């Protein structure tokens, strides 16, 4: 069997556009695996549970419930260098395949982490790893914060030079213009991961043409689940009956299977 860390690293470096899907708990992680996805984006754990110590607990469950690699959407646990190094060790021990760290410190002109400090933090994470294939993805918020292409490129290069296995270049525009500008200036210095949530009408083949390495479908299972629960609860509250929901939900047998 191939270690999950190795599985993720192979995906980040492959010649094809890869895809990972959001999962926010044990059950959704299982569903994402059963669907055929080669990896999971671990995110929305806190909202699901309504909440670092507690977050790591859920991952162990998600990890134990799946065979495919989980890349963690980390936004806590790396406040200083000692914590960042400890975070890598904890995730490694729980079967998590990688962690995505962000330089965001929050929309124009909003602050970002000191470039040297964040690059140094990426390096510390890489030095902390015991599994050579554990992945550290560095997310750049330069475009979102209104700093232009120059700043985005400067940060992507600094983080890749520090050892990041991939750069997650983000943008909140409705079109992929920031990503296109970056890919052109980047000259393929390393794998690039994107989150097309806001520019979702972009044809996916366009990402292939740009040479993007991986696409993350970031929060749709959580959003779908909330919609379904809200609609189902309202329907039953109003009808005081199950007749209008019984045919739109899975059988109890499917639950028994799960």
């Amino acid at each position: 069997k191939v270690k999950k860390t190795t599985q993720l690293k192979q995906m980040l470096n492959s010649k094809d556009l890869e895809f990972i899907m959001e999962a926010h708990n044990g059950l959704s992680a299982r569903i994402v695996q059963e669907a055929g996805f080669k990896g999971i984006w671990g995110s929305g754990l806190s909202v699901s549970a309504q909440l670092w110590t507690q977050v790591v607990e859920v991952l162990e469950f998600m990890s134990d419930a799946s065979d495919v690699p989980i890349l963690l959407d980390a936004d806590t646990g790396y406040g200083n260098f000692n914590n960042a190094r400890r975070l890598v060790r904890k995730l490694e021990d729980r079967g998590v395949a990688g962690a995505c760290l962000e330089d965001k410190l929050f929309g124009r002109a909003q602050p970002l982490a000191d470039i040297e400090e964040f690059a140094l933090k990426i390096k510390a994470c890489k030095d902390s790893q015991t599994d050579p294939d554990f992945c550290i993805v560095a997310r750049v918020e330069a475009f979102i914060a209104g700093w232009g292409l120059d700043e985005a490129l400067k940060r992507a290069e600094a983080y890749r030079n520090a050892g990041a296995d991939a750069i997650l270049m983000h943008s909140k525009k409705a079109d992929p213009s920031d990503i296109e500008a970056f890919m052109k200036a980047w000259n393929n210095q390393g794998p690039v991961v994107i989150v097309p949530t806001k520019y979702y009408k972009t044809p996916t083949d366009h990402f292939r043409d740009m040479g993007v390495s991986m696409v993350i479908w970031a929060n749709h299972n959580l959003r779908a689940s909330v919609s379904a629960i809200q609609q189902t609860t309202k329907q039953i509250y109003d009808d005081q009956s199950l007749v209008n929901v019984e045919d739109k939900i899975v059988s109890v047998k499917e639950i028994f299977r799960l």
